[PDB]
């Protein structure tokens, strides 16, 4: 019940130090990363010393957050590798 993680993650989702790289989808539930690779080398390491991307999702499974590598309809999609949108719970 409210740990450290998703304490932290109220203020790098924000834009502090990340001001213009990581922003909200609309209003919350959904994180969107534009540029995951100025993120992840000048961001995932200035918060968890030497993460990796792979290491950020698995906490987010934990805590309750979860990842996004599905392809059900997708009229055009399945065509990118550097732009996704995290979800609140996909499935239970």
């Amino acid at each position: 019940a409210r740990p450290a993680f998703v304490n932290k993650l109220w203020s790098m989702v924000n834009d502090k130090s990340n001001e213009k790289f990581i922003h909200w989808s609309t209003s919350g539930e959904s994180i969107v990363v534009p540029n995951r690779e100025r993120f992840v080398q000048e961001v995932l390491p200035k918060y968890f010393k030497h993460s990796n991307f792979a290491s950020f999702v698995r906490q987010l499974n934990m805590y309750g957050w979860h990842k996004v590598q599905d392809v059900k309809s997708g009229s055009m999609l399945s065509n990118n590798d550097s732009r996704w949108e995290f979800e609140n719970e996909r499935h239970a």
